[PDB]
């Protein structure tokens, strides 16, 4: 099985590749990292185009989202209310429109990727990045391990978009399992609250709350994840109240996903750094077992013991080598994988190699930062090209004193003549006068809303003066502001700022 | 120390009181509940007025909130930016305005409530309820145990209002400790996100998120807590964008706090039920120790052991008596309190009494529900009286086919004559024409925003027809809708619903 997915001149990118093969690869290969965690990296991992993964439950809008980013339909995947997508669609660039199934790029070492399709089409966006539509996560058995495959993408992908639909939020257990697989790559996650224009403004808040309340417990990290609220959707808004917010959030995401090529080399560095640590941990985990094993006699029991003692084995290694619990892999898995290996064949601890790795992380990596910083402004305004990211899409358009004080004393005469109690005119009394202006009820309401600044249901002299001013304004032929400007707020009422 | 705070005819309330003294009090008194958890209840607990507690960090707006509920200033407490309040102000009804310090209602069994003030004033709200302003929770030592006092209120109070300020959200550790004290009384909590009109609409979402992400981990319950977003504040809105939401949330809270007298007897029942369980657990916890203790010899070691074995003691009691971990108290505390007691003096297990308690919870309590249901509609439209709850405060005010189809073919002539590409007119080209109408840029923008329904930055024939229709509309002298009604959406573009 193999991936074509990732689609002089001494660059930080190359430097990384050279560092890997020189100071990591030996350490991986000596302690057989590839037979436990992840196989040896290839040039494709360094020279390939950046990728963005899109995941979520059924009917969350993943396929729609990609289509929306593209402003164009996906050859393979189609939109539908019932579970439609049933495979991993690797939406990537193509000279001509069309698709190609799995197995097109001796696999006697057999494949189950036959359920994996590649969609190819000519598109400005696809010149910069390659998007991956995944199958819907089950909500409430399968032919393969779904978390592990996400964990596989997590190591290689640039952005992980997780969708949730405001309409029918469900944070289900197979999902809760999925997140566990992303552990260690929190920073790549971008939670998206889709269909936010479908639920009522109050309801949206509940949903949003619940989601964060949930996600808080699931990922468990103290660093809150950024959510993006919207409807990634070329169609009209069901409820428009929160239009500004959605189109603001959209942009925040689009800017973040646009700069991926510019910020490509850094994530590679960081992910290499992250790998190094797991490699290092693994090394000690193997080495320590081989040390504990006997030469020839009584080994079968010692293996059976050691695997049961593994929790203690980790704990003891954490202490004496000063390494964060977050670096260690899931014990329960190691437990299982270690059963398949011949403990006697394990290699010894070889400080020689470990030192190289350590020195890579200590100095070599520190040295590159200067260069990287230079590369991140030397020439990096490539960005994600046209599509939905295009600017034209937004459209081709885009200290004082109170102004009624001059007419104040005129209004007061009318005010106090209407018998307000305690300097306050009742709503009942205010309406019965206001309507006397012969203005449409609707307008009079909008005036009232504006004028009752302290919102107590009554009008004092200043508020009445304001109301009157507005009534005159509209009577002369003017539009009422949807919201009062600081300027029109009666001086005494204005905020302290 | 004593509380005046809680300020024929066989009623559910009395029934409860009789049940308590008959089936709980003996069990409390026999195993000395009062010297461990909470003292014997008094008539004041049953016959008193309902109370609402208000807590939060410094400058969250607690005192302001109460004042806002009252529409009137608090005699004792005053508003201020720096830490002002330094005592528990029990805002309750009063015939005349004024205050009275602590110790006004042989306390040779000495008092530290001297730092506790009572504010008294005549007010319609206060006829129904009594509010409690607390000191600000520390953010980032004291003369007393602050959580425990909250735990004391938690048992007796009807609503617990927790404030957070959107402006400067801090979920601090002394707060995180406080929540622990409320454990078991989640249902009484009402989280309030204050000052929401201070931060920008996007920012508010971040804050709100972070808060729920945090609170998720802290209370730990699977049942999400209801938050109320607003600015409980008689002054004008800094940013008005989300005015509807705030005034909607406000009402949701006010309705919830208004029905407290109507729903008073139920919470008492529930809290009695909750007490019963702790009493029952405690009984077994004591009984089991007394059983484990020797008659005369070797006891000093057995006590010292038993307290260390207490975790196991609980665990073993959970199993064999089928009781939820949530019923048990904090071990670390029991550990400490049990040191002060003479184990030999403890009473034996007395199934007689336990059975009464069990039978109360099994049948007696089940029998009352019918009655309670009858009381919750017989005559219960008392509610919280006038104040901010008054209705007048809101003010005294309060299938088709497309309408441009008739003029469609007229517009198209103009459209296609302007050389749109692929049935789509560019924004550049659309603006340069639109401005030809000699309408103010601002309006033309509002039109554009309305007309570009698919929001791709271009106008197709239908959108152009719409735009034109709107241009004619305004030219004739009409207000543009802030948002397009379903009616005006071009038929082909309308949502599936
Ligand atoms: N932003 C949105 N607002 C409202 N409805 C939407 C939105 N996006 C998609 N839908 C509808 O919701 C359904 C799901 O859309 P779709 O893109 O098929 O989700 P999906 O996650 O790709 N399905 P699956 O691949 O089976 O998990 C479709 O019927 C869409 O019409
Ligand atoms: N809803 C609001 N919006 C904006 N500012 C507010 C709001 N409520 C109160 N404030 C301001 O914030 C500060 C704190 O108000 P205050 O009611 O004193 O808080 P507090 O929690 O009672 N203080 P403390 O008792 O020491 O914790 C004051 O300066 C108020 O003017
Ligand atoms: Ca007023
Ligand atoms: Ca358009
Ligand atoms: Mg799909
Ligand atoms: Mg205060």
């Amino acid at each position: 099985m193999f991936s074509w997915m990732k689609k002089a001149i001494r660059t930080v990118t190359s430097s990384l590749k050279e560092l890997y093969r020189t100071k990591l690869l030996p350490l991986e290969e000596h302690y057989r990292f590839g037979s436990f965690h992840s196989p040896a990296l290839e040039d494709a991992d360094f020279d390939g185009k950046p990728m963005v993964l899109v995941a979520g439950q059924y009917s969350t809008g993943k396929t729609s989202f990609i289509q929306y980013l593209l402003e164009q339909e996906v050859p393979g995947s189609r939109v539908g209310p019932e579970p439609t997508t049933d495979c991993f669609v690797a939406v990537m660039h193509g000279e001509t429109e069309g698709t190609v199934p799995g197995n097109a790029l001796n696999p006697f070492g057999n494949t189950f990727l036959n359920r994996f399709m590649c969609a190819q089409l000519p598109n400005q966006v696809l010149e910069s990045i390659s998007i991956i539509d995944t199958p819907g996560i089950l909500s409430g058995s399968r032919g393969y391990d779904f978390p592990a495959v996400l964990r596989w993408f997590a190591e290689r992908v640039d952005l992980i978009i997780l969708l949730f639909d405001a309409h029918k939020l469900e944070i289900s257990d197979e999902f809760s399992e999925a997140i566990g697989a992303l552990r260690g790559h929190e920073d790549k996650i971008r939670v998206v609250l889709n269909k936010a224009d479908m639920v009522e403004t109050q309801q949206l808040m509940r949903v949003y709350g619940a989601l964060m309340w949930a996600l808080g417990k699931v990922v468990g990290t103290p660093e809150v994840l950024r959510v993006y609220i919207g409807s990634f959707w070329s169609q009209p808004l069901l409820v428009p109240d929160n239009r500004r917010l959605f189109e603001l959030e959209e942009q925040d995401l689009f800017r973040d996903i646009q700069g991926l090529p510019r910020h490509a080399a850094l994530r590679k560095l960081n992910d290499l750094v992250k790998r190094a640590r797991l490699v290092r941990v693994h090394a000690y985990i193997i080495s320590y077992l081989k040390k504990e094993m006997p030469t020839v006699f009584g080994k079968e029991n010692k293996k059976k013991q050691l695997i049961l003692k593994l929790p203690v084995i980790f704990a003891k290694i954490q202490l004496e080598h000063h390494i964060s619990p977050g670096d260690f892999p899931d014990c329960q898995k190691m437990q299982e994988l270690l059963m398949a290996h011949d403990f006697t064949k394990f290699h010894s601890l070889k400080p020689k190699l470990l030192e190289a790795l350590d020195d890579m992380l200590a100095q070599d990596i520190a040295k590159l930062m200067p260069l990287l910083r230079q590369e991140e402004l030397e020439s990096v305004e490539a960005g994600v090209a046209g599509g939905a990211f295009e600017g034209t899409r937004m459209g081709p358009f885009v200290d004082a004193e109170w102004v009624v004080t001059k007419d104040k004393s005129k209004y007061d005469e009318i005010f106090y003549n209407l018998a307000p109690a305690d300097g306050k005119l009742s709503g009942s009394k205010a309406k019965t006068w206001m309507v006397g202006t012969k203005l449409p009820n609707s307008v009079l309401g909008r005036i009232w809303k504006l004028s009752d600044v302290d919102r107590d249901g009554m009008l004092d002299d200043e508020e009445f003066a304001l109301a009157s001013h507005l009534i005159e304004a509209k009577l002369e032929g003017h539009g009422l502001p949807t919201n009062l400007p600081r300027r029109l707020v009666p001086p005494s009422k204005r905020r302290q700022k």
